[PDB]
RNA sequence: UUAGC
């Protein structure tokens, strides 16, 4: 540690409380890991003294294993396969050796590639070269699947871990986390390495590189050495930073170490993931004697998702764990794979837990964190393989004699059916019927909306579509010389501008391209690039389905992403006498097929949309004619609309299924195209589809079908009490059933078992394998509640993980930066221990600031200043001789962030600058007579907080485009966009209008016509950027640290000017006995006192921020949040109503709702929230969690504690003032470590109105 | 070649 300490020792004191922050020891610091070398990282862990218990006993089979080549085989079609030994599973990276297949590396004589000489003969085909080039490639995979090189994660901890203890400010005492010679996994990484290089100078087991991995040539090293290194790195951070038990992360290591063991370290993984879920969240309280836990009320309507704490549950035997015993299957599970030491301690422990508290939960996250993080991995073929393969067995067809004649593709389902059938089709008829019947759908403006989602700069099959295309004599431009990437929907978009549907039908049944996706803990998952008119065609299934999910049940939209992952919703759930059971259905997409569901939900599509749509084109598809069997004997021809000949076409590739082609670029010699009928999951409908039919299916069990298989009295009752739209919450295919409990307590178990075992039972019969889940637990979207308490998943959230399915490189240095603060964030959402965390994002981020340019061996570095970070949003650990710690990573981001910790040691740094030579004459309003703009440009402040703001990626903007070419282009985007002429007649209209009434009032006008332009510009910034192009953003970065600056932001430069008064801290909004969050509790002083002084979001933030805006949706390219700013913007700087009903003309709008909407807006008291947008101000994502409505609204006062102030009165026309003020406010308290305190407004340098229009003058400027 | 939200 002395060679750490010698080179970060300044650092070290900088990061850990004890000495001051400056950008000089950053940057050094910087300068100081950029010159370590990587066998300098473990020479530095040889200076470890580890203690005894930091040891366990290494498998020497880690080492010792066999060659790759009896993994693999040649299949009959030739393409190379793995060969299965521990099941169909046993398809990912076998546990082998790889020397053997190296050539040295010309420099690096110790470290190898793959032979060029195997790869050619691959290449020629011999099948035993492929077979172990495939093996070569996707082990190499395998070592890809992390963000940077392991060796920097370990020094930064090295660096951050030098400090010793924290002293918590709050509690007043250093922590008692054990120092590294207690860290297992570190010392397990040292070892196995050492082991692995053994005589070799060289001491890393392999180099995560640009040019690819490389392999230390140690006959030692195995293709299971990567991702076990990987693993052990994680869990070394996180018993630092989160906080963990050791005992408990050794478990861990050893789950990892037999995986290394095994025959398939992925694999292994895959088949253990649910040991520590298992043995200790779904097995605790089997006994419980006390504790408290939320009680909280669901109000209504339960579709807002929005609830009110009301106090705590005291707990008792009465609601221990009443839900089945998982022990036998669980120690069964350890036994097949030789963990039951590891299962059995597991349970041991668990039982000892009979209070439901800080110190239970905070067990059961650390137990949850020390499961492998890998992103698995395995080749394109073999996912492919078994995904698409296995076909729904549906126990209960739908009887032939129940289908009608054809009309067309399709045929009615007879009414006469006695198939359970009959209620999926009565759902999907009527929602399509509604839905085609509302007078928004036929609107020119929402099937330009429709049309525009799927015109995006990402993949859609490109060469596929073009060729299918060719097979009937109808080539696409080409736009030969523009400077946009040809594979995106945007290029599509383009070539398919002008021509008729007639034309490009055939497209609709082109192939499918590749595409594929890693994840964490689960099997990779292929995906389907539908093309452009394969998305149109869709339209009809994913309206349909949005109409039952935005009306008919009870459903959230999202992918995931904490907090509008509805936090509430678990809380309440899972509370007692609340309980739920966790339904998930396994092979979802491949149970959508056209045998029971899709030829049924084509068919009520395509017959309820009749009516309403008849006689008009959608979306750019025309009404035709198709043959009429439905009767027997009369065959005639029947005029269908547009929106039914959609379904007409999208029934015909849903009929025939996909045509994946499949180029394994990690497998020589396997291109073949794979027929499926498994659903897609590029689809625009695929997702809202299946929370269709999960709640339709659940609404038939609970209504029809459970009811009719059962007597029993109370399993009726229970159903009878359950409800799709109060009880049943879903998203895709998962599912929350939610039992809400009486006074007697909650309903019995037993009865619940039988209700379950019916649904089961249910789901065979149209080919679902529901995935039920009864153990006093709630999981809904990978978030894990229990009693009221939510349980972080730290192992989802690998610190040094990253997929990466492609063979690409990875984004040239800046990037990583970006990545670097996700990790921090995530930190701050998982709940890891505060200071410990913010420390070592410190020393992560320091180690990555740094990097070294090229111009034509003008070797330079670029290299960030610290103030970069804090702008980016990592809390100053202590500045300007100020207290230590005295910041929270609660901190807001950008300008409003700058404003908070500035404000909060104003005085401090005046002071500070002053004493050290940072004096002059002039009296700052903000700071005195400091020298601050020479002060600011000396430490790097003025320069980081700039540099923070440029982009971290090059631009191709810029590239020589040939006019013609670049307009014939927007010309085939606008065309694509303005094909109805009503809606051009009406952006047209906007724009006269807007000459008259708001030109000259904003520069930022929304504008449809403005779509082309944003939509060429994304194409082209999609493609592969050039060396130049990188050298030219390089010089940007380099350019800003060298010019100097004499202030900040206009808009910081105006809260500035405001100052408050911190005052009584507010009191708890929740009981301090409450878990809320696992680790975050009285051992976590900052999160937890924010968390119970301030108070948990208990409402879906999509539907609080749904109410934010007076516009949902937009043309996509353009952005809702910039129109809603546009009209507010316009509103405030005084321009008239007819100017806003300009703006919305010109994105859209039909002069009506135009009028309307304008004279709505004119008229409205816009919430904090929503207006604070007219100057760019956001909801941190930080704050998520935690109730800033309220503290926006009864603890930020705007009247000063003494009463009035001349400066503070806010002008009559300037009451918008008062949602600025607010967030300004908000942002010193929650900055501020501890407690959330009352802030109260004392002043405003010069006065309320001037502030105001120095506001205003930025709204009127911006985008000059 | 590398999807929808
Ligand atoms: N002032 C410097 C010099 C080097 N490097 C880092 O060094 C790495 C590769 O070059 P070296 O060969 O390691 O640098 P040298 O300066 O030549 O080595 P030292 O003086 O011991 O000789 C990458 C580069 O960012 C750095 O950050 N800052
Ligand atoms: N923004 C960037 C990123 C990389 N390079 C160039 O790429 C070359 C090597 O790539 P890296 O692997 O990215 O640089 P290294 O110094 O070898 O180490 P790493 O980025 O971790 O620092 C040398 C460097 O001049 C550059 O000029 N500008
Ligand atoms: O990036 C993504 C991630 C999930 N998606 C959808 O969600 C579901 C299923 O969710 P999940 O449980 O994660 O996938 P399964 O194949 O059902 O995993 P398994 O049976 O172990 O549960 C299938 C997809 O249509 C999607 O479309 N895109
Ligand atoms: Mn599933
Ligand atoms: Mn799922």
């Amino acid at each position: 540690s002395s060679m750490i300490l010698t080179q970060f020792g300044p650092f070290i004191e900088s990061i850990s409380g004890i000495t001051d922050q400056s950008n000089d020891v950053f940057e050094d610091a910087a300068k100081a890991f950029s010159m370590f070398t990587r066998s300098d990282v473990y020479k530095a862990l040889d200076e470890i003294p580890f203690s005894d218990d930091a040891m366990l006993p290494i498998p020497p089979t880690i080492y010792t294993k066999p060659s790759h080549d009896s993994y693999y085989y040649i299949d009959a079609l030739n393409r190379v396969r793995r060969k299965t030994y521990q099941g169909p599973d046993d398809v990912y990276v076998p546990n082998c050796s790889i020397v053997e297949l190296l050539e040295p590396h010309e420099t690096l004589t110790s470290y190898g590639r793959l032979s060029e000489a195997i790869e050619n003969r691959a290449k020629d085909g011999d099948s035993q070269a492929r077979i172990a080039t495939t093996y070569g490639r996707i082990a190499e995979s395998q070592a890809r699947q992390i963000k940077a090189p392991l060796e920097k994660f370990v020094l930064a901890l090295l660096v951050a871990e030098a400090g010793g203890s924290l002293y918590d400010p709050v509690l007043q005492k250093y922590d008692e986390i054990p120092d590294l010679s207690h860290n297992c996994p570190l010392w397990c990484f040292r070892e196995i390495c050492r082991h692995i290089s053994g005589p070799l100078p060289d001491r890393a087991p392999y180099l995560y590189l640009s040019a690819g991995v490389f392999w230390l040539m140690s006959p030692r090293m195995t293709s299971a050495i990567p991702p076990l290194l990987s693993d052990l790195v994680n869990l070394a951070i996180l018993q630092q930073t989160a906080g963990l038990d050791p005992s408990l992360v050794k478990l861990g290591v050893q789950i990892c170490l037999h995986a290394a063991a095994s025959s398939s370290y992925s694999w292994f993984i895959l088949k253990t993931k649910s040991i520590f879920p298992q043995n200790t969240l779904h097995s605790m309280y089997e006994s419980l004697e006390g504790g408290y836990c939320p009680n909280l009320e669901w109000l209504e309507p339960r579709s807002d998702y929005k609830f009110m704490y009301m106090g705590v549950m005291p707990l008792s035997a009465k609601y221990a764990r009443s839900a089945p015993s998982n022990d036998k299957k669980a120690r069964e599970l350890g036994e097949k794979y030789g963990l039951s030491s590891v299962v059995g301690e597991l349970r041991k422990r668990t039982k000892t837990y009979v209070k439901h508290d800080f110190a239970s939960v905070r067990y059961i996250r650390d137990a949850m964190a020390c499961t492998s993080g890998i992103f698995l991995v395995r080749t394109p073929t073999e996912t492919v393989l078994q995904e698409y393969t296995q076909s729904p067995e549906i126990k209960v067809p739908i009887p032939q004699k129940d289908w009608t004649g054809p009309i067309g593709e399709i045929r009615i389902l007879k009414d006469t059916t006695s198939s359970i059938a009959r209620y999926l089709y009565r759902t999907w008829y009527l929602a399509a019927a509604r839905m085609a019947a509302q007078p928004r759908t036929w609107d020119p403006l929402f099937q330009a909306i429709m049309r525009s989602q799927y015109v995006t700069a990402r993949g859609g099959s490109g060469a596929a579509l073009r060729e299918s295309l060719y097979a009937i004599n109808v080539s696409l431009p080409d736009f030969k010389g523009l400077p946009v990437k040809a594979a995106t929907k945007i290029f599509q978009a383009a070539q398919l501008a002008n021509l008729p549907f007639s034309h490009t039908s055939v497209a609709i049944l082109a192939d499918t391209s590749m595409g594929l996706r890693n994840q964490v803990q689960r099997r990779p998952r292929s995906i389907m690039p539908l093309n452009v008119p394969q998305q149109q065609v869709s339209a009809p299934h994913t309206l349909t389905a949005d109409y039952i999910n935005y009306h008919m049940n009870l459903s959230p939209t999202s992918g995931s992403a904490v907090i509008e992952k509805v936090i509430p919703l678990g809380v309440y759930a899972s509370s007692p006498p609340n309980q739920s059971i966790n339904i998930d259905i396994s092979a979802c997409d491949a149970s959508i097929t056209w045998d029971f569901f899709l030829s049924v939900i084509m068919a009520a599509i395509h017959e309820g949309v009749a009516s309403s749509s008849i006689g008009k084109p959608f979306m750019g598809v025309p009404a035709s004619i198709v043959n009429d069997e439905s009767v027997v004997g009369v065959r005639a021809a029947r005029p269908i609309s547009g929106m039914q000949n959609m379904i007409q076409h999208l029934s015909k590739l849903y009929k025939r299924g996909f045509s994946y082609r499949v180029n394994d670029s990690f497998s020589p010699g396997n291109d073949f195209t794979h027929m499926t009928t498994t659903f897609p999951s590029g689809s625009t409908a695929t997702s809202t589809e299946h929370t269709a039919n999960n709640s339709t299916m659940m609404e038939t069990f609970l209504t029809v079908w459970g009811p009719e298989h059962t007597d029993d009295p109370d399993v009726l009752r229970l159903m009878k009490s359950l409800t799709i739209q109060r009880n049943y919450v879903c998203q895709g295919d998962d599912g929350l059933m939610i039992i809400d409990g009486t006074t007697a307590g909650k309903v019995n178990s037993e009865t619940i078992q039988n209700d379950l075992e019916l649904i089961s039972k249910y789901g065979e019969e149209f080919g679902w394998k529901y995935d039920i889940a009864y153990d006093g637990t709630a999981e809904y979207l990978k978030l894990y509640f229990i009693f009221g308490c939510r349980i972080p998943n730290l192992s989802r959230h690998p610190i040094v993980g990253k997929e990466r399915a492609n063979s690409s490189a990875e984004e040239p240095w800046p990037a990583i930066l970006d990545q670097i603060m996700g990790v921090f964030f995530n930190g701050v959402h998982d709940g890891l221990q505060w200071q410990r965390w913010i420390r070592y994002s410190w020393a992560l981020c320091c180690a990555f600031s740094r990097q070294r340019t090229m111009i034509g061996e003008s070797v330079g570095y670029l290299q960030y200043p610290m103030w970069s970070f804090v702008y980016w949003g990592l809390p100053l650990v202590k500045a300007f001789g100020s207290d230590p710690w005295i910041f929270s990573w609660y901190m807001p981001t950008g300008d409003l962030g700058m404003y908070s910790w500035i404000s909060l040691i104003r005085p401090l740094m005046t002071r500070w600058m002053v004493a050290n030579g940072y004096v002059t004459d002039r009296c700052s309003t903000v700071f005195g007579n400091a020298d601050y703009r020479r002060c600011f440009n000396e430490l790097k402040l003025y320069q980081g907080y700039y540099m923070a703001q440029l982009p971290r990626n090059p631009k191709k903007s810029g590239r020589a485009a040939s006019r013609e070419v670049r307009e014939q282009f927007t010309q085939a985007l606008s065309d694509y966009l303005m094909q109805n002429p009503e809606l051009k007649s009406r952006v047209l209209r906007g724009r006269s209008e807007w000459e008259k009434y708001g030109a000259g009032i904003i520069h930022n006008p929304p504008s449809l016509f403005d779509v082309p332009h944003k939509w060429y510009q994304g194409a082209q910034e999609a493609a592969i950027a050039t060396r130049e192009e990188l050298a030219e953003m390089d010089e940007t970065l380099m350019r800003a640290r060298r010019h100097s600056y004499s202030s900040f932001s206009k808009l910081l430069e105006a809260y500035l000017l405001v100052k408050w008064r911190m005052c009584e801290a507010r009191e708890p909004s929740v009981d301090l006995r409450l878990p809320l969050c696992a680790g975050i509790d009285p051992l976590n002083s900052d999160p937890f006192l924010k968390m119970v002084s301030v108070g948990p979001m208990l409402q879906s933030t999509r539907k609080y921020f749904a109410q934010t805006l007076f516009m949902a949706k937009t043309v996509s390219g353009l952005d809702v949040n910039a129109i809603d700013s546009a009209l507010l913007r316009l509103r405030t700087l005084g321009a008239d109503k007819k100017a806003l009903t300009a703006q919305l003309l010109m994105v859209g709008l039909q002069e009506s709702e135009a009028d309307a909407l304008a004279g709505k807006i004119m008229l409205q008291d816009v919430n904090t929230v929503q207006l604070a947008r007219v100057v760019n101000l956001a909801v941190p994502d930080t704050w998520m969690s935690l109730d800033f409505d309220s503290m926006f609204k009864h603890h930020v006062k705007l009247l000063p504690k003494d009463g009035r102030h001349l400066n503070t009165d806010i002008p009559p026309r300037m009451g918008w003032l008062r949602a600025i003020l607010r967030f300004l406010g908000a942002g010193m308290v929650m900055t501020a470590t501890g407690v959330a305190v009352d802030i109260y407004l004392e002043d405003i340098h010069g006065g309320g109105r001037s502030l105001g229009q120095r506001f205003m003058t930025w709204m009127r400027q911006e985008g000059r």
